[PDB]
């Protein structure tokens, strides 16, 4: 679950990934 603020918003994994990266 990573992601990359570097400017890539990726939708599928961002909304998964948000909820674990973000908590």
């Amino acid at each position: 679950v990573k992601i990359e603020p570097l400017g890539v918003a990726p939708t599928k994994a961002k909304r998964r990934v948000v909820q674990r990266e973000k908590r």
